[PDB]
């Protein structure tokens, strides 16, 4: 079933992310100082595929002035609650145009693995570029690499809020040039009894060369460092290469 | 979903209630202690609804002859595997005839909570009462009481074993005299990937007096004991009455 990150898939991210222990407060303090290291100066940042908004709202307490891309419109209503005086765009990062230019551009926790093809990834970046200022850094966390990636790998936890239950199970192949990551939910509590859910989606395994080629592509330079926030590492991209 | 106890739920069975804590060789030696308390020179056992035959397995090493009864075919089929040399017969509680009488007749777990009311549960507890030696003692483990039961419980528990990972969610609601208890996993593992699984039960909640009813017109004396291996208690009967 579903590859859109709406419904209740769609209302149970922010549980599920939390409970497996992602820090959005310290993701967002080593965002901002690696971005304050490229650019003293910064001052505005855009989260492309921003989801629920939650890196936002925490590096809203770093720039004067945050703004989001989102394509899915009920990640996008949460993000705009949480984000109440932001910018917050309903768009998609392939094709999206918001008429300036910011000190950062930052796509995180591998949403650039939703794109499938060296076109779309390319076109990502220019559109990063796009938005980018001269003094400015981009910021892509990439999906697994093909030769890094570890096929058959299980996750599961379950997380307990507001007397509601909610466990989630993913499993993950190698399914051609990318992951199918598969993931089932069940959803139980006293008064609502249970309910199960799933969403099933293919994140790309571009090599490290197609990132690379991405951003040179897109007139940026373009370094990588292992590891960050989710273990796939980080690439940050400088205008004026 | 299903009700029957079949298919991979029969296979789950074992894993999830071991993960739950079930400890099957306390309550069998409890058991075999509890049947001599009433009758100090038992020397068999008929264990009924005996499932996938763990009690079984442990009350051979108690007594020197035990024999099981199970309604569901695949439950059946792993009780054998598991007790290899005694005889377990594939019927209904409600109405089976073994030729021959035991020292002990046990019904655990409350599986009798899957009769549908009083009539079922007079016939079963008859046809315990047939099969026991006029030295011997019928131990039936209730369901929940009416004024004991807690609607709205939830249960959830994941376990690992063997490469796989089970989670099993369990919800109950009151419908009408019985308990409606929901049960849903996911198994996932890194060659099978991820399945979803249901069952559903109705089991019954039988006032205390209708299972002493039940005992009484079985010819038994009756005693209730509360907490019990799984806190339902444990009745016990004794022919002769
Ligand atoms: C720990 C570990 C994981 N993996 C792969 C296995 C699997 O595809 C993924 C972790 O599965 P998960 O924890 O269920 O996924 P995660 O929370 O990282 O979320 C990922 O998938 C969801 C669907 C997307 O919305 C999200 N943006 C992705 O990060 O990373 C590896 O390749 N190597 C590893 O060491
Ligand atoms: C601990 C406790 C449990 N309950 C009821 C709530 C729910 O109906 C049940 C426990 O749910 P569970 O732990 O998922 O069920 P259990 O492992 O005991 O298994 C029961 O249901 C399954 C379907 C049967 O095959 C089994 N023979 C039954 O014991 O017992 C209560 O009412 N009060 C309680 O304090
Ligand atoms: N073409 C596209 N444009 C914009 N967003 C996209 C997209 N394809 C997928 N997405 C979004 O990519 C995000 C993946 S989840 C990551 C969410 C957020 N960046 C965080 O760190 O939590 C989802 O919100 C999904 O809706
Ligand atoms: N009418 C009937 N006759 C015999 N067994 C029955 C039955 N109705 C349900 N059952 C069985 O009762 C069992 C409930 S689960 C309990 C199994 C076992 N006594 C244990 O302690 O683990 C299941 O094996 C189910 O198949």
């Amino acid at each position: 079933p579903q590859a859109d990150y709406s419904g209740e898939i769609a209302e149970l991210y922010d549980l599920v992310h939390q409970g497996k222990g992602k820090d959005y407060h310290r993701e967002a303090a080593d965002l901002a100082a690696l971005v304050r290291r490229h650019s003293p100066k910064a001052a505005s940042l855009l989260d492309v595929a921003c989801g629920t908004g939650m890196h936002l709202r925490h590096l809203a307490d770093s720039f004067g002035t945050v703004e989001g891309l989102e394509l899915s419109a009920d990640m996008l209503a949460i993000a705009r609650r949480r984000n109440p005086d932001a910018v917050l765009h309903h768009g998609d990062m392939r094709d999206f145009s918001l008429g300036r230019r910011f000190s950062a551009v930052t796509c995180m926790f591998s949403s650039i693995g939703h794109l499938a093809g060296q076109a779309e990834l390319d076109a990502a970046l220019e559109r990063f570029a796009a938005h980018v200022l001269p003094d400015g850094v981009v910021v892509v966390e990439p999906w697994w690499f093909p030769e890094n990636f570890t096929p058959g790998y299980v996750a599961a936890g379950t997380v307990e809020a507001g007397g509601t239950t909610v466990t989630r199970v993913s499993h993950s192949s190698r399914e051609g040039e990318a992951t199918r990551i598969e993931v089932h939910y069940l959803v139980a509590g006293p008064d609502r009894g249970i309910t199960h859910h799933e969403e099933s989606h293919r994140i790309t395994l571009f090599t490290r060369e197609q990132y690379e080629r991405a951003f040179t592509a897109a007139g940026l330079s373009v370094e990588f460092m292992p590891g960050g926030p989710s273990g796939r590492g980080l690439f940050t991209g400088l205008p004026g290469a």
